[PDB]
C-alpha cells in the first residue's frame, strides 16, 4: 500500500512486539536506528543483550533514556527510520525521576503526528491486569494507558502483538451500532 | 440491524469509557448513565439487575458505568456472586430498551497474591463471558481503538 | 488448503475464566475423535480443587483424562495417535509446577514447541495470556510471566492455528497474513 511515517506496536510482557518492530524496520530500506530508553540490574542487561544479539550491523543505536521526543524530532529524517525501543521504560525513568507525566505524554504525541521521517513506535499494554495494590504502580498503569491512547490517535497504523503474530487495528473503520 | 445491548471490554484508561459514551451521543436516543446536560444520573450499588429493568424503556439508551464496581460491592458484602451474574445476563437479554454495559479485562496479567483480587478477577472473568452471551454486540477497546467481535462469526477448526 | 481440512495443532490463549477450555472442549467435542484431556492441574489447594471440579463436571463420559504435571512433551508423544485428540488442560499450570519444583524452563519449553511440529495426531493447547499487566514484584513471578511470553510465541509459531478468547468469544489471528508497511 502507500508509505506511512508512524506505526505503534502495542503488546504485553515478551510478546514478541519488539521482534515484530525489527522486521517491520528490516523490510522499510530505510536506514536502520534504534532509539534505546532502557537503563541498564542482570533483568535489564538480559533484556539488552538478548536485542543487541540480534541486530546486524545496518543499525545505529542512540539513547534517549529521558529526552525521547526531543531525539524523535532530531533525528527523524524521511531517508531513516527509527524504533523507539520501548515507550513503557522511558515512562518508567520518567516516573521514577519524579517527572509529571501528562505533558511529556501530550508532547510525545503531538511529536509523532508531525513525523517528518518514519518512527516506529514499541509499547507495553499494562491494563488488562487487577488495580495495583500502591499508589506509584496505579498512577504508571493509568498514564502507560493514557499514553497509548495519544500515540494511537497520533500513529497512521496501530497493531497488537499477541504470541508473536501482529494483528492491525489501525487503519480500520470503527465499529457503528443502530439501537 | 439495530441491537438491543453493547458489551465493551477493555484494560485500564483504554478509552472505553469515552468509547461507550460517545456511542450514545451517536444514537439519537435519550442519553442516561447509571453509576455502580443530555444524560441524567441513577445509582445502583447493589440492585443493578433491578435497576435496569426499572429504568430501561424504548427512547432511553442506558450506560453502565462499571461493572467491575458493582461486582466489587457484591464481593466485599460476601456475596455468593454466580446467582447475581446469571441474573444480570437473563436482565440483559429483556430490557424494555438498549443499554451499553462498560467492563473491564483484568484477567490478562500474573495470578494475584491475595484471596479476595483472585476472587475478583475470576468473578470479572465469569462476568464478562456471562454478559458476552447475552449481548447482541461486543467490542474490545485497546488503546483507545474499538473492535468488534460480536456479532460475527466465531472461528472453527477441525480435526 | 481450506480453512475446513483437518489441521494437526491449535493453539487457544486467553486471560483467566476467558472461556478459552470451553473454546477448546467446545472445537474437540465437534470431532469424531476418541477425546483426551491432558491434565496438568495439580490439587494443590481448595481453590485448585474448585477449578479442577468446574473442568470435570463440564465435561460429558466422552472423555479420558491422562495426567503430566511436569513430564507433558512425553505424554504427548507418547498418547497423541490420529484417532484421538489430545486437549492440554493448562500450559500456565504445567509451567507453574516447573517453576515451583525448581526445573529450567526454556529447554521443556522448546521441547514443546518441537514436539507440536511432529505428534502422530491432533493437539489442542490452552495457555493464559500473562503479559498484559505491571511488572511484578518479585523475581519468581517476573521469572514466569517471561517464560509464559516466549512459551506462547513458540507455540502459536508451531502450531497449525491460533486463536484469542476474550469475555468467551474466540477470535482467528492465525492462519491469517502478517500486516505489511512501506515507510
Ligand atoms: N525487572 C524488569 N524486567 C523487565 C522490564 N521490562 C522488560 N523486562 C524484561 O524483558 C522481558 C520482555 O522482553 P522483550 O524482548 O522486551 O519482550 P517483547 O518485545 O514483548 O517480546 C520481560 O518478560 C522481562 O523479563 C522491567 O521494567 N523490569
Ligand atoms: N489459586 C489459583 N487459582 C487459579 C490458578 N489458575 C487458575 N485458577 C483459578 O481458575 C480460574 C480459571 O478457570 P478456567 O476454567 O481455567 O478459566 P478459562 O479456561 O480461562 O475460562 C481463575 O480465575 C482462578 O480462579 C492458580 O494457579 N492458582
Amino acid at each position: 500500500g502507500d508509505p506511512i511515517k508512524s506505526l505503534l506496536v502495542v503488546g504485553g510482557a515478551r510478546s514478541g512486539k519488539s521482534r515484530f518492530a525489527q522486521r517491520m524496520a528490516e523490510a522499510s530500506g530505510r536506514s536502520l536506528v534504534l532509539i534505546a530508553t532502557a537503563q541498564p540490574d542482570a533483568e535489564m542487561a538480559d533484556r539488552i543483550s538478548r536485542h543487541a544479539a540480534d541486530r546486524d550491523a545496518r543499525w545505529t543505536l542512540i539513547e534517549a533514556f529521558f529526552d525521547l521526543g526531543q531525539t524523535l524530532r532530531r533525528e527523524a529524517q524521511p531517508e531513516r527510520l527509527l524504533v523507539v525501543d520501548s515507550v513503557t521504560l522511558w515512562l518508567s525513568n520518567l516516573l521514577l525521576r519524579g517527572d509529571d507525566l501528562s505533558p511529556p505524554i501530550k508532547d510525545l504525541a503531538r511529536t509523532a503526528a508531525r513525523l517528518e521521517g518514519p518512527v516506529i513506535f514499541v509499547s507495553n499494554e499494562v491494563g488488562a491486569g487487577i488495580v495495583p495494590d500502591n499508589a506509584l504502580a496505579r498512577a504508571f498503569r493509568d498514564a502507560q494507558g493514557m499514553c497509548n491512547q495519544r500515540l494511537a490517535e497520533a500513529c497512521d497504523a496501530v497493531t497488537l502483538v499477541t504470541a508473536g503474530i501482529a494483528t492491525q487495528i489501525k487503519p480500520g473503520p470503527e465499529p457503528v451500532f443502530r439501537f
